This record gives structure tokens, C-alpha cells and sequence, in this order.
């Protein structure tokens, strides 16, 4: 009984109403077909992933070799001779079948201020922005920084970069000017797409003013594409800044999509790591797109006429994979939500679902716990078409699971706790919608092409059998796996492939129970997740140490109901001219200037245990 977190927890089947209220049948017949297809995906993956790639993707030129490389050397290449384009698979091929089919369902910050975009309209707007970038010097292989909020213009900026072969480096709207500047210089981006101002939950985000303050140290940026979101008077540097609505009307509504290799870099997504500077994880085209289409088809049970809603932001891989690519690849409607879960009221999430007849909802448990405390007077909507409920970022608690199952799902929808990371590109351990039975707090079985292993951290040896515990690792590579860390492959190898040779190291502790289910126990390294943002404790410590009156700094993350994790900072202060309260206030703002407002610590305590600072003694006292 080594796995104590699985003691007495029971299996939860798919509700009988799921099958009764289903428009069609699910993609897999039963649980055995999963096992049959899963064992095929790990025994002979070369034949498996080849059949899947041609069913879900349409290539310019066919491929011959499914996979070469290994995890030992970090030289993985998938579908090496194939050629394709991301914009074609997301827009063009669906617009060819029927251009009047809905692609994007835009729900603006204020209710009843959105719009509905068809695949034909999406192809035109993507083609126009593609032309604007081409006429601004964007060539194949260049990087473009996307500093946009959750407006439909963000999805257009994604595929416009992919249509011409550019590499889009999306920066979460709300990072400080210093964070944006660093992500621009590291990727060498010469073009940046942004808005004049942002509108989230009634508050205004001065995006354009942040970009201006960031570009003061980014000289190589020569083009800024600004979209008029609020129309407020914003600083304008002429010759460099250009208005979206002005430049868009100059160029044709169609452009030919650049043929890309399977292993051409598709995008960069900068992810905070265990140490040093935030590193830009890279994903190629064919493998990543196949990962998104596969998980959408089998985890979320996405069909043609479905309406998909993911609460994640585009600044995160959740919005990358499941707001943009996975739904559009499969040809359904994706909901682009610009507001907060509690604006103007706590029923907003469900207001959108009922209005747009959403079939699949994807939320973080941190947002569920906040709405659960508010009261059940807000969730009185029928939400008749809600079929798959998804959680991400943390294991869903048994009490939160029941609320998600009864109030939202009406005891008729399948809850899927999906475990994955930015470097996985898509779900790796998750239940299959309408197939896999679940356990509250467990991520259920692994996905196709995911061979998980429990590793003894001290011994570095794999622990076989069930009812085992250790750290989580993958034995063989999968198509969606990240290919490198931009500008630092050595850092990529040491972080993910040199910890346990022949394995991919997730950086999480895990356990496997008697039934074979997996239980994610959280990060092993110095990494925390606050409000959906992945932060490094070492990075926050460096910002605090920069203060002239901070001798040393120590930051540790503990559990928190409001934001998943809470960053608590221990600081040592020399004598100074201003009091501790002023320094305490000045220490929080200093972190906001380096990283952002969300990186602000919950509390700072002027105090230092050492032998090497013991993080455990600092956490346990809290
Ligand atoms: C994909 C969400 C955002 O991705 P990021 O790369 O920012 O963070 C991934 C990490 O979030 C946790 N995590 C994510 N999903 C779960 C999950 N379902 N259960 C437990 N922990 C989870 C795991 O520690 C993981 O290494």
C-alpha cells in the first residue's frame, strides 16, 4: 500500500446519460480498444503514428520515415520527409469543405460585445495579416513576438506567422516591460504584434505603453503591428508602429501558404525553468500538430459540429494547444474568452456555455474553487450540451470534483483530469472522454505513445509493477515532444534528458496505484505554479536580491486555495534610511518590475536557515 493517496478512493464510471445525450458515437468503441491501440502505440509506434498522421493531417508532400533519433542523444525527428503548413490544416482545408462553418466564437470582456467568425472569414483575415508581415520584412524562419490578449486577433496572429513560415513567440499579456524585452532579445524577433490597450474584467491593460517601454532596449525591432482594441490615445512611434485596421485593407484576402518541413520550428513558448533565465521551448510543425489533433479527438472527444471552450490564455501552452490548434485542426468552433470567470458576475463561465451551446469546457481547479465558494445561486443554467469537462494544472480535489460533476456537468458529463506540460505539447497522462473511468485526484492512464516509468530518485532505477512511488519519466519519445530550448540545447539536454539517461524527466513526483492509475505529486525542482503561471523560485529570489537593502533572499511555494500555490519570500535586510514597511512594499513592486504583477509574493518576512538553505524548514513553519 505504498500509494497512500489512492487508499479507499474508488473508480468513477462514465455517466449513463453521457451516452444517451450523445450526438453520435465516441471514437473508440470500448476500453479494450484503448488498450489495443495503446499497446500498438508503444510496441510498434512507427506503424502506429504513421497511420495517425495521415488520418488527422494533410501534407503538401507525403512522408516515408516515421521517426529517427532517441532520448539518449536528443535528436528526435518525426515524419522527416513530409511537408505541410499549419495554417492550411487549421483554416484552408476546412474553408474548402464549407467556408461558412463557424471557426471562432468570440466572447468579449463585456457581455454581448463579441462576434462569430467563420472559416472563410478566418482565412481572409489570416491571409491579410500574412501579407502585412511579408511586406514588413518577415521571412521564413524569423521570430515574431505576440503580445496580445484573448481577442480573436490573437488566433489570427498565430496562423499568420505559421502561414508564411515564421516562428511566433507568444508573450502572455500582462508581463512587465522587462519580461517582454528579454523574450524579444533571446528570440531575435524584429516584429511584434500587440494592442493599444487591453480589457480584462473591466480593468485596462496598457499593452502598447508596456511595449514602448520594452522596445527602448530592443533596437532591432523595426515593426510593431498595433490592433485598435479600445481606441484610447496611446504613444505612437512613427515608421515603426503601424495600425492593424489600416495595413490590413491594403493587401489581398488570400496568400499562398508556405510549404514547411515536418521538423520546421512552428513556435517558441518561453517557460520559466528551475534555474537561470526563462527559456524558450520550441515545437516543430508535424509532431506538435499531431499531438493537438490526437488529444482533441480522443481525450476531449471532439467532433465536427462541437463547440470547444478552453479557459486558458494564449500566453500559456493551454491556450496554444487547446484554444487555437487542437480545435481548429479538427474543424470545430473554439471559444475565445476575453473576460474573467467573475466578470460581471460569477455565472459568466456558464453564461457563455449556455448561450453558445458549448460541448466541452476546459478550466483550472483554481478557478473552480473560487466560483464554488461564491454560491450555487450562480449555476442554475441547464447547459444541455456540456459533454466533457476538463481540468488542468493541478490534481482536482475530491470535494471540487463533486462540485464540478453536479453543478456544472449535471451528473451527465465526463470529467477529465489532464496531466501535461509545455514541453509535452499535448496531453500525456489523461482519461479518454467517454471511455476511461476516473479517480478524484488521479490522471488515469497514459496517452498513446506515452510509456511512463516510475524512477527511484536516489537509485536512478526504474521501479516496476503497481503500488510504487517515485518520480515520473517517459521511456520513449512521442511526436508532440519539445525538440529543443532555443539558443541552449545543452540546457535542454541537462534539464530533460541527462537526469536519467534514456528517459524524459517530467520534473514531477508521481505514484502508480494497484489499478495502474497515476497520481501526480507536484514538482520536484524549485518550480511553482501561481494562478496558472509557472514561476521559478530562484528567479524571484534574484529579483529580491537586486534591491540595494536585500542581502540574501529565499522563496518557497506552499499550497493555496486561491491561486494553487503561494510564493512566500524570506529576505535579509541591511540597515537603511526607510522602514521595513516601505521596503516590504518596495520589495513586492521590484518583483513586479522584473517578472510581472502575478509574480508578486503573497507575503515577505524580514528575517535564514542554512547548513545550503533548507527550503523545507521554511515551508513547514508556514
Ligand atoms: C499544462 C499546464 C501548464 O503547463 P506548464 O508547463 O506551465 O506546467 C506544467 C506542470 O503543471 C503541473 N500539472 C499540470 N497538469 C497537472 C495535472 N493534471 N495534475 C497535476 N499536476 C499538473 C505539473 O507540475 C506539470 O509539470
Amino acid at each position: 500500500a505504498v500509494v497512500l493517496e489512492a487508499n479507499d478512493v474508488d473508480t468513477f464510471h462514465v455517466p449513463k446519460a453521457f451516452y444517451e445525450k450523445h450526438p453520435s458515437k465516441t471514437h473508440l468503441k470500448d476500453l479494450d480498444e484503448y488498450k489495443k491501440l495503446y499497446d500498438e502505440s508503444i510496441r510498434s509506434p512507427d506503424t502506429f503514428w504513421a497511420r495517425m498522421a495521415r488520418e488527422l493531417l494533410t501534407f503538401d508532400k507525403d512522408f516515408q520515415t516515421t521517426h529517427i533519433g532517441s532520448l539518449e542523444n536528443g535528436d528526435n525527428a518525426w515524419f522527416v520527409e513530409g511537408r505541410l503548413n499549419a495554417s492550411f490544416n487549421c483554416v484552408d482545408r476546412h474553408a474548402i469543405k464549407n467556408p461558412n462553418k463557424v471557426a471562432i466564437i468570440y466572447e468579449a470582456d463585456e457581455p454581448n460585445e463579441g462576434r462569430i467568425i467563420t472559416y472563410g472569414e478566418l482565412l481572409r483575415e489570416v491571409s491579410r495579416v500574412a501579407w502585412v508581415l511579408k511586406q514588413r520584412g518577415v521571412k521564413k524562419g524569423d521570430t515574431v513576438a505576440i503580445y496580445l490578449p484573448m481577442i480573436p486577433e490573437a488566433v489570427v496572429a498565430f496562423l499568420a506567422c505559421a502561414r508564411i513560415g515564421a516562428i511566433h513567440s507568444v508573450v502572455f499579456a500582462g508581463f512587465s516591460s522587462d519580461s517582454l524585452r528579454d523574450r524579444v532579445l533571446d528570440a531575435g524577433s524584429k516584429v511584434v504584434i500587440t494592442t493599444d490597450e487591453g480589457k480584462r474584467g473591466g480593468k485596462v491593460i496598457g499593452t502598447k505603453r508596456i511595449v514602448d517601454e520594452a522596445l527602448k532596449q530592443c533596437p532591432d525591432v523595426t515593426s510593431v503591428l498595433v490592433y485598435k482594441r479600445t481606441g484610447a490615445e496611446v504613444p505612437w512611434t512613427n515608421g515603426r508602429d503601424i495600425w492593424w485596421h489600416e495595413e490590413v485593407e491594403k493587401y489581398p484576402c488570400y496568400v499562398a501558404p508556405e510549404s514547411m518541413s515536418s521538423e520546421d520550428p512552428l513556435f517558441l513558448l518561453y517557460t520559466s525553468g528551475s534555474t537561470g533565465k526563462p527559456k524558450g521551448v520550441m515545437h516543430t510543425t508535424a509532431g506538435y500538430l499531431l499531438g493537438a489533433a490526437m488529444t482533441g479527438k480522443y481525450v476531449f472527444d471532439i467532433h465536427d459540429d462541437d463547440r470547444f471552450f478552453c479557459g486558458g490564455d494564449v500566453g500559456w501552452i493551454t491556450g496554444h494547444t487547446y484554444v487555437v490548434y487542437a480545435p481548429l485542426l479538427l474543424g470545430c468552433s473554439t471559444v475565445v474568452f476575453e473576460s474573467t470567470p467573475a466578470y460581471p458576475n460569477f455565472s459568466r463561465y456558464w453564461d457563455v456555455i449556455e448561450k453558445h451551446k458549448v460541448t466541452q469546457f476546459y478550466v483550472a481547479p483554481t478557478a473552480l474553487r473560487l466560483l464554488k465558494r461564491a454560491g450555487d445561486e450562480h449555476i442554475h443554467h441547464k447547459m444541455e450540451h456540456l459533454r466533457i469537462l476538463g481540468s488542468v494544472g493541478e490534481p482536482i480535489a475530491a470535494e471540487v470534483w463533486k462540485w464540478y460533476f453536479e453543478k456544472v456537468g449535471k451528473e451527465e458529463a465526463h470529467i477529465c483530469d489532464t496531466y501535461w506540460q509545455t514541453e509535452t505539447g499535448s496531453h500525456v497522462i489523461s482519461p479518454l472522454g467517454g471511455i476511461t473511468s476516473t479517480k478524484p485526484g488521479s490522471a488515469s492512464l497514459p496517452f498513446f505513445g506515452i510509456e511512463p516509468a516510475i524512477i527511484d530518485p536516489v537509485s536512478g532505477e526504474e521501479i516496476s509493477g503497481n503500488d510504487v512511488e517515485g518520480v515520473l519519466a517517459f521511456k520513449q519519445p512521442w511526436p508532440s515532444m519539445a525538440r529543443t530550448v532555443w539558443g541552449a540545447h545543452k540546457r535542454y539536454m541537462d534539464t530533460y534528458l541527462n537526469v536519467y539517461k534514456g528517459y524524459y524527466f517530467t520534473g514531477d513526483g508521481a505514484g502508480r496505484d494497484h489499478d495502474g492509475y497515476y497520481w501526480i505529486r507536484g514538482r520536484v525542482d524549485d518550480v511553482v505554479n501561481v494562478s496558472g503561471h509557472r514561476l521559478s523560485t530562484a528567479e524571484i529570489e534574484a529579483a529580491l536580491i537586486e534591491h540595494h537593502q536585500v542581502a540574501e533572499a529565499a522563496v518557497v511555494g506552499i499550497a493555496d486555495e486561491l491561486t494553487g500555490q503561494a510564493v512566500n519570500a524570506f529576505v535579509s535586510l541591511k540597515d537603511g534610511n526607510e522602514t521595513t514597511e516601505q521596503v516590504r512594499k518596495d520589495l513586492v513592486m521590484q518583483v513586479r518590475k522584473s517578472i510581472g504583477p502575478f509574480a508578486a509574493p503573497k507575503a515577505v518576512f524580514v528575517v535564514l536557515p542554512k547548513t545550503k538553505i533548507m527550503r523545507r524548514i521554511l515551508r513547514k513553519i508556514l
